[PDB]
């Protein structure tokens, strides 16, 4: 039963990304996840330490340390270890922050903890973090796609007040063009009308948020359960895709679109096929009663804007009592990259969970017998 | 650290609910159950076994049943125990389900089971277990009223096609006011709009889904956390909701639409005030990096169109592969009321989480000494 | 993944165990579970509510109750609901328990949740619960029967004084004889020295504990895992084991006494054989580092004598702080019973971790595939 | 809610622990870390990543990395990426490793793994794992000193055939004098017994193992809970404890002598005290009924020899099927190290979930207001 464990404050040492129960004979290497590290920096230091010999999963807990290239800068103000107190107080950098962010996880997180400074809670909070996130979901991604043949990628719908592309979704031949493109958008009028949006919000000195759609292909039918809220697949899909930074709505497929329909116009009717059946529409985004249906899984997140906007927001000092303004510390392709990860992880986990072994021959061998049996139906 | 499991077929003998970790001397009854199990019911047999005693929690684990009232029909179609074959196959009732509905558990649930018949998929996925969840989540509500003076209450957004209603949310005195609304709306213009959909639906013989919105009033400061994505409380949410019956979608705050706005019209300013900082907007839904901010919580979910539309849904007869068309085995009003549920079962476990203690006198006194911190900042 | 759940008080109304993940197709009944309910009332009204259709499980909870019989004696001293205060205090039965018995929960668990009563701390702390256990256990055991061909049985190895048979462990066939053992003893000449330890307490109206001895046959090699501490099937055991009221010591194997013995003769040598490896010794208990072996699993348990001796045990009244003397509510053979169904419950889980599957046949073909794979080596 | 986590292979870069739940505000350094990590390795170079700021907790994830020194010499053998096969098929050190040792998870790890060659298995079984848990074993150390005023140590009771010291446990004062010992023994006479049976050992080139007691003080009531067999503290430290590398037995107090006990004698009475119930003897090891009764909490854990005797031990070539016999890759005074940490880890665990908190202060209030209520009773 896959588990993924981050750690590491943003201007800390390192990252670390730490996967526990992935089957052995996975192959993936520090380059699969540089480059999957380096799809996150797109938009508008790996060190394996565990869990990986020659190139292929040992069974056991997968360490992935990511380097913070600022170390040198923050090793006195981010020390583990105690530091003179005098020393530290002539350093301008370990400043108190003590004027919460509207919108961040500042002011609830110096309250809950009994902090006098934010500087813990951001540093922990920050979105730096899902860099470790996608360190762990590079090898998810590489089991789904060795034992299931499954692909996972993401482009993004709107971003500000784009008119949203609710066209078809891309297959994975198309993440090329979608990583090239600026907003990694699927549609070239949906991308020059973010574009757009973009280049008006930097100009007003705002920030914007947007809408990404991650997807799944070649899912195997029967992934999740409907035996309880929990098992269901769009229940854990949805816990994985909100606990991301700034993410405050998810949708399956067509999602609150669908609430809006009538019952004779909301669903995917299903018809005979040579191979099993087969549908014209995807409008349940690949997941019906809590269970991969064999359709793309789409999967939608609503990113708010993330970036303080320069003293438009006002605040509290939380030492004095008195008004302030917020000092500022898009990002939606990206946010569409991190989705991917973290449906990967899901999706890899509940696998496992069906298929067991504890080597990917094993989990194959399960894999294709359970295909089979389907077949014979 | 609460947990709740439900357990019943919705033609078996009974629904069984139960609730594990809940402090002791939480005051809850037969009564109050039966009364969430009524509010269930509303919208255009308990037993308590064990883990109560005289109205008040005991500590250990909490049982609750439900009885089914149809069962003296289903006692040997839907018997635990064997059943002479011969005697079997003569009981209309027990004819095979082989005719997948579209937008149901069925299809996948019959292939990831091994299935030949869909009886076994709809009786444990139907959204008739959403009863034992009200029954789980009754214990939770008399903890978050007598702990923290919290409550949780739901109305319809829309129906069908009707305008959102997207004016302020209600509070706790508003309730029976909702209740008595044939569509549980809070606004009477939303009212009138979403009860002509419903009209117009049921004269064309059709099916509505709805958005619905929990909110929860009176919540601490700091309940979830930043320090990963599992214990940030939307993500917990996020995964409690979107694990009900036909729901596709879930949003904190303004959700989707926030990821349209501006950053500098985005977020909740703070401004100062007499017993701690207040704020003039709720965009955020109460919640802000992973964290209750002491505004009203808001959850909304968007639920599908559910009940199947006689011959109008093309489906496969999994029995022939021959085409077929799926017979039918809006319930928008009762969604927001297990969404109510599904948010005080998760709220109670994340106050528990912070606030300890295993009888609810210790976990008040934990409560009122966090709170007197918090003052004396 | 299997998850169980126990609840009811001692003399609640009933007694209820849920058990969770448990795939299709398994072949249990009411009456399976009342026969091994009856072997755990060996020595010196089941109603299965949901998750089993005609004797076969449907994948969901299956949830299974076990009527009190004295609830009629107890219906108003342990109801659920409220009770007018004047009339409880007319009941002798109600009468408050304010005299903590040496070796019990009454003590820790009155200052933990802050009763003044031991009753609520004794109700859900009595061994009664074992019943409930027992009734999940059945469901492991027709799982691990069917599934893999393994059986659980238990003998005495000694009670009071009697010295310790540590001759070889039975087979399955031999159960009958054990089972009609006035002490669950394999061993004749161990038998009678067990029994005139009995006579000898009873005279002199003392109390005994003992150990006993769970045995596995028929695993394959490779349950749990050496990847971590929790994995190690050894640890799960032994948190099953130890976690049974009144245990106060677990081995695996020769446990305590392999920690007496020298590096060359500690552990179980391997030889070449005709289907795989063989061993003639079984020192290890059929588990190494972690993992199952494919010898017999032994796993002993230490149990403390339970039944308080009369006014022989000093101890406080908290009402008053004076010294008072425990008023009093051995059960060896019958521990041996729920070691086994504990040892059973942890088996099916680990079973169903390596091998997956959502139903029997399911998990069957992936059981053959790793078999087929380990003989071709 | 505390959880731990260790990654690293025995010749690996590093080994990781991950500790995650502890509240802010725990005064720890790597100095301590490496204080404890030096412990382990009594009897006959630390980074901290993440979690922890000048010598304080910050609330987050805890990641403490351990250096390997051996890694120049494995970095080929042991390397994460791919190298190539045929400058690794000339490296003597990287040969296949096909003759399971009897007593480790060579076997069954081969087997459950697919795995030709039992190097993968070895470098994750190995008891260098240990080390890592004792880096996050120190985390709970510090909290529970800080928090509760508890000190956690051990001693060693015997090691092969010496006469097990069954005098009084050691209190915090006399761990220098254990940990000066070279059985890290606290009898001066047990000690001579060991040292002897140690030397003759030694001298016949045969190894040893042994019984170790981890002893903590200063424990609050009620810690662990009687509601289920989860819950149990002596559960969990039984899997805690049993799930150690080499572990075969586990006992609470005096364990498996309790079994062979009369019930007059078995238990630990209690008598009047001026700030509470004491009692005079601690024959339950400091938990009844699954809770901490304030006593010292005494855990014995059987360590098997573990080291391989040269040429003793018969096995099999896994690569042949031919007869062969295992090459070799006391540290009893060790293992009562790690069981110190494994019991201060659960201990920790526990204490967070009766007294919650985020940080520290908050922690140590509720405990102040727990104790308190307790004293007024």
């Amino acid at each position: 039963m896959l588990r993924w464990i981050t750690a590491g404050e943003s201007h800390g040492r390192a990252l670390v990304a730490v996967v526990e129960g992935m089957v052995a004979g996975v192959h993936v290497t520090s380059a699969d996840i540089a480059d999957q590290l380096a799809r996150r920096r797109l938009g508008y230091a790996v060190t394996v330490l565990s869990g990986i010999r020659h190139g292929s999963t040992l069974g056991g807990p997968i360490a992935i340390e990511i380097g913070n290239t600022e170390w040198p800068k923050w090793e006195t103000v981010m020390a583990a270890d105690p530091v003179d107190p005098a020393e530290l107080a002539d350093v301008a950098r370990n400043a108190p922050l003590t004027r919460p962010r509207p919108g961040h996880a500042d002011y609830a997180g110096m309250l809950k903890y009994g902090f006098d400074d934010a500087r813990p809670v951001l540093e922990r909070a920050s979105a730096r973090e899902t860099a470790a996130r996608v360190a762990a979901g590079t090898v998810a991604r590489a089991f789904l796609r060795q034992a299931l043949g499954v692909e996972v990628l993401s482009h993004v719908i709107s971003i500000g007040a784009s008119a949203p592309y609710e066209g078809p979704p891309p297959r994975a031949e198309d993440l090329p063009a979608i990583d090239a493109s600026p907003v990694r958008a699927y549609d070239k009028a949906a991308e020059a009308d973010m574009i757009a949006q973009i280049e008006a919000a930097k100009k007003d000195g705002d920030t914007l948020g947007g809408v990404v759609e991650a997807v799944a292909l070649g899912l195997p039918v029967g992934l999740g359960s409907f035996t309880s809220g929990d098992h269901r697949l769009d229940s854990q899909l949805a816990a994985a895709v909100m606990g991301i930074q700034a993410i405050k709505g998810v949708e399956i497929g067509d999602g609150f679109q669908t609430a809006r329909r009538r019952g004779s116009r909301a669903h995917d009717e299903m018809y005979p096929g040579p191979d099993g059946v087969v549908r014209s529409t995807n409008r349940a985004g690949g997941l019906e009663g809590g269970m991969t249906n064999g359709q793309p899984l789409r999967v939608r997140a609503a990113m708010k804007p993330i970036s303080t906007v320069p003293r438009a927001l006002a605040t509290v000092d939380l030492a004095t009592g008195d008004e302030a303004v917020a000092i500022h510390q898009c990002a939606v392709p990206a946010a569409g990259v991190v989705v991917e990860t973290m449906v990967a992880l899901v999706l890899a986990r509940a696998a496992l969970e069906k298929f067991g072994g504890d080597s990917l021959a094993e989990t194959q061998r399960n894999i294709a017998a359970y295909q089979r049996s389907v077949a014979d139906r």
